[PDB]
DNA sequence: AAAAAAAAAAAAAAAAAAAAAAAAAAA
DNA sequence: TTTTTTTTTTTTTTTTTTTTTTTTTTT
């Protein structure tokens, strides 16, 4: 069944470039060619997370030679109230090295080392407002030991959690923040998601007033809401032998949530 | 590329004769004379790490006899919540020796008998405030067991870590602050700052007021703000081809960071 | 005085070239780009540890990078009775790194990634 | 350089299909389908552990299930003097598994479910000459609770120590030879090795009366032992400008080794 | 009414001894 | 062989700080 093999395809997750997402590229390598620490703010199911990932993709460690992994640009994710330890660990984890049993000062040496080792002129840290308040003056700590800039991406909680602390706000006064999607900016990004995502038979007629309406409605502008939508509304509609997506089903699955 | 090797130039770090660093060298040496111990204060960004450094280098540890090398000069940065062990552990690591496995005793002996050893006329001691209150006791218990002075560099907060503590207070009465710059200093140093550490081919006559009102607006008097800009404006002017920062460019470094 | 200084010069230490060595490094130079381990047997008195020496400083480390030496040729020695722990402890010391503690295989671990690490 | 890409290849590692290997894979394959534990003896310097390298790429990891990776062949290389401890941790490691650090009971219960999770059907220990014979009481623990083949490479030294138990002989009976090359049987080998691994435009001619003769004399029909002379004789000729291997070339090489 | 001072409950981090068993060694 | 001798290797009790939550008080 080809529609079985639709269904699998939309199932999946794609890039879709985006001009917010070169800007924000753009913005930190000029950081990391000048290893000055930085923060990105902006709120939840704007992409961020994607914008920081696809940007890894484009710089992995590449080592032809028999010296070890040369590392440009390390990212992590820390678990909710990550300490001190445990962010050390996953910076060993990262870049598949073996973890040393032992204390704490041992994870500090550890890190370190491996970090001295390797280039690793960027860490982009995700989800920053889960951090420890304890942890902070560790990454700093980090980022004034060596000349390796540090990426701290994360929302309002971040600027509240940083304003505590005189020397953290010093260190990463610079930033970048997101905005939401609006008017030409959210057709355009319609038509393109739709054109890069959905090979359906038909077109959708996504320029109509109508279906803007409903989707600016229901999406409020987050591209994580946009996405979610459309390709549930694709499936569905797929399934019950719609080729285009029509405004009935784009009203079921809005009313859904 | 010329212009890379420039950039390099501007990217690496440096040091200038200040009046607060041959303020503060003078006023060290006395006190190793006097084999007395003190406090050091100031904000953050205020450079007296680097006056430590910069203190640190002129005596230079010279051996002229087959006995082992004395240093008479040692200085050490803790790490977050330093214990008694690893304090002894830094002292010893940075001295020439080893430690084996054994107790916190065995560390304290260990180090009394290098600190013995060794010339140590004055110990120097970064971030006091993050030590805890038990290495505080161990520090002072150096100061009045051996005739070495002792240096505890601190920011605002270093009166009041010590103020748990009678005895800190009456062995550690005297002490040296560090200020800012402002008013006729600042303009003195941005003009050194600019002959002195730039490599800029032609002058860009920092001084004037058109120049002064941004560098004085962003920086506030501290002088880390202060190269940062300025080294920051001296590589985007040259990657611009150009030979002498323009306004626009000063300007952008300032709401940049 | 002069003979003073004469003196002094004639108890410290000097090294006299000689075809026993010059024999010994070119014989050690196609070794090490063979790859292939090899013994080195001779009596006490022949100055053959001399020779070993003076091999090493022919090839020195470069660290001009940014990134860890690559130090080609490591030089050790072992004291009477080592144990293995302790030939790991000589290698890793040498290479200026930290000894981790822990039992042998932990040592051993630790100097596998260190030699991986320099050129060795 | 040409000639030094061609050397940096006669530097490389090849393998060559030899009877011996083959008939190895298949009394393997017949051992792991009867899931029957066994052990192979052979000679130093014979290629065995080569072979059964060979083997386990036969057959690699089968993810094509959509939860665990069920690797049905595994393949661990013990340290000398190897314990329980560092055995299950190999075989967990090997597994991408992480350690559950704690104390030998732990490792044994966390390695016997990584175990039973994947297919497992065959573990070969390979250079088994040096596990501690309170290992091997394990490993047939192992063998007997779970239904896997177990398959210890060792020479001379694993019957020294197997006959040591009586409940560890009936588990291992079943056993196979693994010798030297002779004869007609080492001149076709000779002639395949001077093919395969010396791809020259001037055959050395190495089959021949003289030619067999040196490398003979020198080989004692170890196939290891002839590999650093024939790579090394074909490296030293094309260094000097020689297409082929000279007799006088080959025994000057002979007599260096 | 609505901010400011007060008892339980979880959770994380670190040496310092002691015993036992095995393996190698020396006359 | 008898004993030594060490050498690992593995298995075990005390000390301290930090949130949160909640209930009474006062103002
Ligand atoms: N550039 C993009 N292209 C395609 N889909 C995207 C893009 N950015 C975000 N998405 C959608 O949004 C979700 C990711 O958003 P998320 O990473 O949760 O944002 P944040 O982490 O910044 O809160 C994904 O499920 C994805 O489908
Ligand atoms: N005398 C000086 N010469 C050159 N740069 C200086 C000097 N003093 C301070 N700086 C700048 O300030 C920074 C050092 O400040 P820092 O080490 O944080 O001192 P503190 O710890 O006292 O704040 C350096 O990056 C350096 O560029
Ligand atoms: N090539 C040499 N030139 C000068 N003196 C030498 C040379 N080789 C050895 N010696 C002398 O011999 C001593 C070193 O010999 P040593 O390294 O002990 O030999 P081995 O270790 O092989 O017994 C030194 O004290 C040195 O004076
Ligand atoms: N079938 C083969 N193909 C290629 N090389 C082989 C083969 N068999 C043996 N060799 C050579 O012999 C060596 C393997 O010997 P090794 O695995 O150490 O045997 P063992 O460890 O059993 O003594 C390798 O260096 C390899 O070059």
């Amino acid at each position: 069944e080809w529609l079985q093999a639709e269904i699998a395809r939309l199932k999946g997750k794609s890039i879709v470039p985006l001009q917010q997402v070169k800007t924000l590229h753009d913005w930190l390598d000029g950081k990391r060619k000048a290893r000055k620490s930085c923060r990105v703010v902006g709120e939840s199911r704007t992409g961020k997370t994607v914008a920081c990932d696809a940007y890894r993709y484009r710089h992995k460690p590449q080592q032809e030679a028999g010296r070890p992994p040369t590392v440009p640009v390390v990212y992590i994710r820390p678990h909710q109230k990550c300490g001190p330890k445990d962010l050390f660990k996953k910076i060993t984890e990262y870049l598949k090295y073996r973890v040393t049993k032992g204390t704490v000062s041992d994870f500090r040496d550890r890190t370190i080392e491996v970090l001295k080792g390797c280039g690793v002129e960027m860490l982009i840290i995700d989800e920053a407002d889960r951090l420890k308040p304890e942890t902070f003056a560790d990454v700093r700590d980090i980022a004034e030991d060596l000349g390796i800039a540090v990426v701290l991406v994360g929302t309002d909680r971040l600027d509240a959690v940083i304003k505590r602390d005189e020397q953290v706000l010093e260190r990463f006064r610079a930033h970048l923040r997101f905005g939401k999607l609006s008017g030409e900016d959210f057709k355009n990004t319609v038509e393109m998601w739709e054109q890069m995502v959905l090979k359906l038979p038909v077109s959708s007629n996504l320029k109509s007033k109508e279906m803007l309406r409903i989707l600016t409605s229901a999406t409020e502008g987050y591209i994580g809401r946009l996405d979610e939508i459309l390709r549930e509304a694709a499936i569905r509609s797929l399934s019950r032998g719609l080729k285009k997506i029509d405004k009935a089903v784009l009203q079921e699955v809005a009313k859904e949530y």
